[PDB]
Protein backbone atom coordinates (compact mmCIF):
# COMPACT_ATOMS: atom_id res chain seq x y z
CA UNK A 1 0.00 0.00 0.00
CA UNK A 2 2.69 2.45 0.81
CA UNK A 3 4.58 0.91 -2.27
CA UNK A 4 3.61 1.08 -6.21
CA UNK A 5 3.99 -1.91 -8.26
CA UNK A 6 6.25 -1.07 -11.45
CA UNK A 7 7.52 -3.57 -14.48
CA UNK A 8 11.00 -4.07 -14.97
CA UNK A 9 11.84 -2.75 -18.34
CA UNK A 10 15.52 -3.58 -19.11
CA UNK A 11 18.32 -5.25 -17.35
CA UNK A 12 21.93 -4.55 -17.52
CA UNK A 13 25.03 -6.72 -16.15
CA UNK A 14 27.93 -3.62 -16.90
CA UNK A 15 30.34 -5.97 -14.53
CA UNK A 16 29.88 -9.23 -12.44
CA UNK A 17 28.79 -6.51 -9.56
CA UNK A 18 27.50 -4.16 -10.61
CA UNK A 19 23.81 -4.44 -11.84
CA UNK A 20 20.95 -1.77 -13.42
CA UNK A 21 17.59 -1.91 -14.37
CA UNK A 22 14.75 0.61 -15.31
CA UNK A 23 11.56 0.01 -14.64
CA UNK A 24 7.93 2.31 -15.38
CA UNK A 25 7.37 4.98 -12.97
CA UNK A 26 4.09 6.12 -11.41
CA UNK A 27 1.99 8.92 -12.33
CA UNK A 28 2.32 10.68 -8.90
CA UNK A 29 5.88 10.05 -8.78
CA UNK A 30 7.67 13.50 -8.51
CA UNK A 31 10.84 13.53 -7.26
CA UNK A 32 13.56 15.94 -7.38
CA UNK A 33 17.37 14.50 -8.90
CA UNK A 34 19.38 13.56 -6.36
CA UNK A 35 16.41 11.64 -3.97
CA UNK A 36 16.00 8.29 -3.28
CA UNK A 37 12.97 6.20 -2.18
CA UNK A 38 12.13 2.65 -0.95
CA UNK A 39 12.51 -0.24 -3.19
CA UNK A 40 12.19 -3.85 -2.60
CA UNK A 41 10.14 -6.99 -3.50
CA UNK A 42 7.28 -8.95 -2.00
CA UNK A 43 9.21 -11.96 -0.84
CA UNK A 44 6.76 -14.55 0.99
CA UNK A 45 4.23 -12.25 0.55
CA UNK A 46 6.02 -9.48 2.76
CA UNK A 47 7.50 -6.41 0.83
CA UNK A 48 11.02 -6.59 1.44
CA UNK A 49 13.18 -3.24 0.69
CA UNK A 50 15.67 -0.92 0.94
CA UNK A 51 16.49 3.02 -0.24
CA UNK A 52 17.93 3.34 -3.39
CA UNK A 53 19.16 6.75 -4.52
CA UNK A 54 17.22 7.40 -7.96
CA UNK A 55 19.73 7.20 -10.66
CA UNK A 56 17.53 8.86 -13.85
CA UNK A 57 16.73 12.27 -13.77
CA UNK A 58 13.08 13.60 -12.99
CA UNK A 59 12.38 14.20 -16.69
CA UNK A 60 13.15 11.13 -17.74
CA UNK A 61 9.85 8.70 -17.93
CA UNK A 62 11.72 5.83 -16.79
CA UNK A 63 13.06 5.22 -13.42
CA UNK A 64 16.13 3.85 -13.06
CA UNK A 65 18.14 2.17 -10.16
CA UNK A 66 21.51 0.25 -9.86
CA UNK A 67 22.87 -2.09 -7.55
CA UNK A 68 26.45 -3.02 -6.63
CA UNK A 69 26.84 -7.05 -5.59
CA UNK A 70 28.87 -6.74 -2.38
CA UNK A 71 27.82 -9.40 0.67
CA UNK A 72 24.63 -10.36 -1.52
CA UNK A 73 22.05 -10.08 1.07
CA UNK A 74 18.72 -11.56 0.43
CA UNK A 75 17.17 -8.40 -1.64
CA UNK A 76 20.36 -7.73 -3.40
CA UNK A 77 20.49 -11.41 -4.77
CA UNK A 78 16.73 -11.33 -5.74
CA UNK A 79 17.26 -7.65 -7.62
CA UNK A 80 20.50 -8.84 -9.79
CA UNK A 81 18.28 -11.89 -11.16
CA UNK A 82 15.52 -9.25 -12.24
CA UNK A 83 14.39 -9.59 -15.74
CA UNK A 84 12.51 -7.84 -17.98
CA UNK A 85 8.44 -8.22 -17.37
CA UNK A 86 8.95 -8.48 -13.25
CA UNK A 87 7.25 -6.70 -11.29
CA UNK A 88 8.49 -4.57 -8.66
CA UNK A 89 8.39 -2.10 -5.51
CA UNK A 90 9.13 1.75 -5.39
CA UNK A 91 8.22 3.71 -2.66
CA UNK A 92 5.48 6.44 -2.92
CA UNK A 93 7.34 9.28 -0.86
CA UNK A 94 10.52 9.91 -2.11
CA UNK A 95 13.10 12.29 -0.31
CA UNK A 96 17.29 12.58 0.73
CA UNK A 97 19.31 15.49 1.57
CA UNK A 98 21.40 16.34 -1.54
CA UNK A 99 19.25 19.09 -2.01
CA UNK A 100 20.81 22.02 -4.33
CA UNK A 101 18.82 24.66 -2.52
CA UNK A 102 19.77 23.87 1.14
CA UNK A 103 23.60 25.37 -0.38
CA UNK A 104 24.12 29.08 -0.61
CA UNK A 105 24.97 30.64 -3.74
CA UNK A 106 28.40 29.87 -5.05
CA UNK A 107 30.78 29.24 -8.31
CA UNK A 108 31.95 25.67 -7.67
CA UNK A 109 30.02 22.34 -7.25
CA UNK A 110 31.71 19.42 -5.73
CA UNK A 111 30.20 16.19 -5.96
CA UNK A 112 32.36 14.04 -3.40
CA UNK A 113 31.41 10.21 -3.69
CA UNK A 114 32.50 6.56 -2.97
CA UNK A 115 31.09 3.11 -3.86
CA UNK A 116 27.33 3.49 -4.31
CA UNK A 117 27.64 7.20 -3.57
CA UNK A 118 27.68 7.95 -7.08
CA UNK A 119 24.25 6.86 -7.51
CA UNK A 120 22.15 10.07 -6.73
CA UNK A 121 24.90 12.13 -8.53
CA UNK A 122 24.21 9.64 -11.94
CA UNK A 123 20.80 12.40 -11.22
CA UNK A 124 22.37 15.47 -10.16
CA UNK A 125 24.68 16.31 -12.83
CA UNK A 126 21.62 15.62 -15.47
CA UNK A 127 19.71 18.60 -13.52
CA UNK A 128 19.43 21.59 -15.42
CA UNK A 129 19.55 23.90 -12.64
CA UNK A 130 23.15 22.50 -10.90
CA UNK A 131 24.67 24.78 -14.43
CA UNK A 132 21.99 27.64 -14.41
CA UNK A 133 23.83 28.54 -10.77
CA UNK A 134 27.11 26.99 -11.12
CA UNK A 135 30.37 27.98 -13.00
CA UNK A 136 31.74 24.39 -12.78
CA UNK A 137 30.75 21.02 -11.53
CA UNK A 138 33.20 18.37 -10.49
CA UNK A 139 32.46 14.81 -9.38
CA UNK A 140 34.83 12.26 -7.66
CA UNK A 141 34.21 8.87 -7.66
CA UNK A 142 35.81 5.60 -6.96
CA UNK A 143 34.78 3.73 -10.57
CA UNK A 144 37.99 2.43 -11.57
CA UNK A 145 36.76 -0.82 -13.64
CA UNK A 146 36.09 -0.97 -17.60
CA UNK A 147 32.34 -1.88 -17.12
CA UNK A 148 32.02 0.66 -14.64
CA UNK A 149 33.37 3.68 -16.12
CA UNK A 150 31.56 2.09 -19.72
CA UNK A 151 28.30 2.97 -17.37
CA UNK A 152 29.02 6.70 -16.22
CA UNK A 153 29.60 6.69 -20.00
CA UNK A 154 25.84 5.26 -20.77
CA UNK A 155 24.18 7.62 -17.73
CA UNK A 156 26.28 11.03 -19.13
CA UNK A 157 24.56 10.38 -22.83
CA UNK A 158 21.34 9.66 -21.81
CA UNK A 159 19.84 13.11 -21.95
CA UNK A 160 15.84 12.79 -22.86
CA UNK A 161 14.30 16.07 -24.13
CA UNK A 162 17.74 17.31 -22.51
CA UNK A 163 20.12 16.90 -25.76
CA UNK A 164 21.79 20.58 -25.33
CA UNK A 165 23.01 19.36 -22.48
CA UNK A 166 25.40 17.19 -23.92
CA UNK A 167 27.71 20.44 -24.67
CA UNK A 168 27.00 22.36 -20.99
CA UNK A 169 28.50 18.66 -19.05
CA UNK A 170 31.51 18.80 -21.69
CA UNK A 171 31.67 22.35 -21.02
CA UNK A 172 31.07 22.62 -17.12
CA UNK A 173 31.51 18.63 -15.55
CA UNK A 174 35.00 16.85 -14.50
CA UNK A 175 35.24 13.48 -13.68
CA UNK A 176 37.91 12.83 -10.99
CA UNK A 177 38.84 9.40 -10.27
CA UNK A 178 39.93 8.47 -6.56
CA UNK A 179 40.35 5.53 -4.69
CA UNK A 180 38.76 3.00 -2.21
CA UNK A 181 42.20 8.41 -0.76
CA UNK A 182 39.85 11.38 -1.21
CA UNK A 183 40.42 12.60 2.11
CA UNK A 184 43.69 12.43 1.84
CA UNK A 185 43.64 14.15 -1.51
CA UNK A 186 42.07 17.27 -0.09
CA UNK A 187 44.51 17.25 3.25
CA UNK A 188 47.42 16.90 1.25
CA UNK A 189 45.92 19.79 -1.23
CA UNK A 190 46.80 16.98 -4.33
CA UNK A 191 42.90 17.28 -5.28
CA UNK A 192 43.55 21.07 -5.91
CA UNK A 193 46.33 20.63 -7.92
CA UNK A 194 45.58 18.20 -10.08
CA UNK A 195 42.81 20.13 -11.35
CA UNK A 196 44.56 23.40 -10.65
CA UNK A 197 41.49 24.77 -8.64
CA UNK A 198 41.58 27.21 -5.27
CA UNK A 199 41.18 25.00 -2.25
CA UNK A 200 37.85 25.33 -0.24
CA UNK A 201 36.56 28.32 0.61
CA UNK A 202 33.19 29.30 2.36
CA UNK A 203 33.63 32.13 -0.54
CA UNK A 204 33.15 30.17 -4.02
CA UNK A 205 32.59 26.24 -3.36
CA UNK A 206 29.57 24.43 -2.15
CA UNK A 207 29.79 20.85 -1.59
CA UNK A 208 28.10 17.59 -1.77
CA UNK A 209 29.29 14.43 0.13
CA UNK A 210 27.38 11.00 -0.80
CA UNK A 211 29.87 7.71 0.59
CA UNK A 212 30.80 5.57 3.46
CA UNK A 213 30.07 6.62 6.98
CA UNK A 214 33.98 6.82 7.75
CA UNK A 215 34.53 8.68 4.36
CA UNK A 216 31.61 11.12 5.82
CA UNK A 217 33.27 12.08 9.55
CA UNK A 218 36.58 12.16 8.06
CA UNK A 219 35.97 14.66 4.92
CA UNK A 220 33.32 16.65 6.99
CA UNK A 221 36.31 17.52 9.39
CA UNK A 222 38.08 18.75 6.52
CA UNK A 223 35.22 20.68 5.29
CA UNK A 224 34.72 22.48 8.84
CA UNK A 225 38.74 23.63 9.20
CA UNK A 226 38.50 25.16 5.18
CA UNK A 227 35.03 27.44 7.56
CA UNK A 228 32.34 25.65 5.55
CA UNK A 229 29.51 25.00 7.53
CA UNK A 230 26.52 22.31 6.76
CA UNK A 231 22.91 23.12 5.14
CA UNK A 232 19.26 22.45 6.27
CA UNK A 233 16.04 23.37 5.22
CA UNK A 234 15.62 26.11 7.09
CA UNK A 235 19.18 27.74 6.60
CA UNK A 236 21.50 26.95 3.33
CA UNK A 237 24.95 26.27 3.59
CA UNK A 238 28.38 25.23 2.39
CA UNK A 239 28.04 21.52 1.88
CA UNK A 240 25.23 18.66 2.15
CA UNK A 241 25.55 14.87 3.35
CA UNK A 242 23.91 11.40 2.97
CA UNK A 243 25.01 7.53 3.92
CA UNK A 244 25.92 5.43 0.47
CA UNK A 245 23.09 2.94 0.52
CA UNK A 246 24.85 -0.62 0.71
Amino acid sequence: SKFDTATVLSVHHWTDTLFSFTCTRDQALRFNNGEFTMVGLEVDGKPLTRAYSIVSPNYEEHLEFFSIKVQNGPLTSRLQHLKVGDPVLIGKKPTGTLVADNLLPGKTLWMLSTGTGLAPFMSIIRDPDIYERFDKVVLTHTCRLKGELAYMDYIKHDLPGHEYLGDVIREKLVYYPTVTRITDLIASGKLFTDLDMPPFSPEQDRVMLCGSTAMLKDTTELLKKAGLVEGKNSAPGHYVIERAFV
